[PDB]
């Protein structure tokens, strides 16, 4: 869950509370992380 935080927090800084931004970020994050 530690890497999970980093992975999302990167996007939280780069693209804070968006729409498609979240979709891509979460998908791409889960694609790496597998949560």
């Amino acid at each position: 869950q530690k890497e999970t935080e980093i992975c999302r927090q990167w996007c939280q800084v780069m693209k804070p509370q968006g729409g498609e931004e979240q979709r891509r970020c979460q998908q791409e994050c889960e694609e790496r992380l597998r949560d």
